[PDB]
C-alpha cells in the first residue's frame, strides 16, 4: 500500500532516487513531425514534444501540427489531452482542436504570468462584452459567465465556428494558486479543484476528452491526470491497494514524454491520490 510506500520514501527521503528510475525506465518514442523546421515557431519549449504515434492532428490541409498529445487510460475509462500554453502564434489552433475534440472542458494549471515572465498567451476573453475572433480558424470566443473563488475560477465560455454557425459551451477551469516555485503544502484546494471538475462532466466519456495545460503541458498538467486515473482506478479495482502510482505514471509516459518533472511533484502526486483516497472509502 502506497501511505506505507509514501512513509519509507520520505522517512528515507528517496524522492530523487525513486524519480530518476521513473525518468530511466519511461518510454521513447520518436517525435519527428515536432522537429520539422515548419514547426519551429509552433513549440513553446525545444525539448517538449509530442511523440508522432499520440499526437494530436488539427483538420487543416496546410499544416495538422499542434503540440498536444492524447493520453488514453484504458481501463479507467478516461482520456486527456495534454498540451502546452498555447503561444501568440497558436491561440487559433488551440480553439481549432477543441473545436474539433468536441472538448468540454479546458482545464489550466498556470497564471498568465509567473516568476516575470509570461508563460502563456491570453487566450480567453476578459469581459462579455468584447468576444475574440481567430481569423486563421474561423472562430469565434465570448465570455458567458465568470466564477472567481480564492483557489481557482470557472468560466462559461461560448465557442462558435463562424464557418457552420454551431455553437458549443466550453468550461474553463483555472487553478489560479499553485506557487510559483515548488507545489502546494497541502492537496486539499487541488482535490477539491479536480472534483470540480468531475462534477462539470467535463472529464465524462459522452464529451471528447478534457484539455489540460500549463506552461509545457507535462508537470502540473501530469499530477492533474495522475490523480484522476489513480483514484479512479481505485473504485473500479477489488483491491484498492493493487494501484502503483509509478505504473500509472510509466503508462501515461507512453504517450507524452516527461509527465510530473520533479520529485517534488511526484511527492505530492502520492500525497494528492493518499488523500483524495480517504473521500473516496
Ligand atoms: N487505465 C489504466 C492503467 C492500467 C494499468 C496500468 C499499469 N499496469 C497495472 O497497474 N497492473 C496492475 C496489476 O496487474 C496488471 C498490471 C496503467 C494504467
Amino acid at each position: 500500500e502506497m501511505e506505507k510506500e509514501f512513509e519509507q520514501i520520505d522517512k528515507s527521503g528517496s524522492w530523487a532516487a525513486i524519480y530518476q528510475d521513473i525518468r530511466h525506465e519511461a518510454s521513447d518514442f520518436p517525435s519527428r513531425v515536432a522537429k520539422l523546421p515548419k514547426n519551429k515557431n509552433r513549440n513553446r519549449y525545444r525539448d517538449v514534444s509530442p511523440f508522432d504515434h499520440s499526437r494530436i492532428k488539427l483538420h487543416q490541409e496546410d499544416n495538422d501540427y499542434i503540440n498536444a498529445s492524447l493520453i488514453k487510460m484504458e481501463e479507467a475509462q478516461r482520456s486527456y489531452i495534454l498540451t502546452q500554453g498555447p503561444l501568440p502564434n497558436t491561440v487559433g489552433h488551440f480553439w481549432e482542436m477543441v473545436w474539433e475534440q468536441k472538448s468540454r472542458g479546458v482545464v489550466m494549471l498556470n497564471r498568465v504570468m509567473e516568476k516575470g515572465s509570461l508563460k502563456c498567451a491570453q487566450y480567453w476573453p476578459q469581459k462579455e462584452e468584447k468576444e475574440m475572433i481567430f481569423e486563421d480558424t474561423n472562430l469565434k470566443l465570448t465570455l458567458i459567465s465568470e466564477d472567481i473563488k480564492s483557489y481557482y475560477t470557472v468560466r462559461q465560455l461560448e465557442l462558435e465556428n463562424l464557418t457552420t454557425q454551431e455553437t458549443r459551451e466550453i468550461l474553463h477551469f483555472h487553478y489560479t494558486t499553485w506557487p510559483d516555485f515548488g507545489v502546494p503544502e497541502s492537496p486539499a484546494s487541488f482535490l477539491n479543484f479536480l472534483f470540480k471538475v468531475r462534477e462539470s462532466g467535463s472529464l465524462s466519456p459522452e464529451h471528447g476528452p478534457v484539455v489540460v495545460h500549463c506552461s509545457a503541458g507535462i508537470g502540473r498538467s501530469g499530477t492533474f491526470c495522475l490523480a484522476d486515473t489513480c483514484l479512479l482506478l481505485m473504485d473500479k479495482r477489488k483491491d484498492p491497494s493493487s494501484v502503483d502510482i509509478k505504473k500509472v505514471l510509466l503508462e501515461m509516459r507512453k504517450f507524452r514524454m516527461g509527465l510530473i518533472q520533479t520529485a517534488d511533484q511526484l511527492r505530492f502526486s502520492y500525497l494528492a491520490v493518499i488523500e483524495g483516497a480517504k473521500f473516496i472509502m
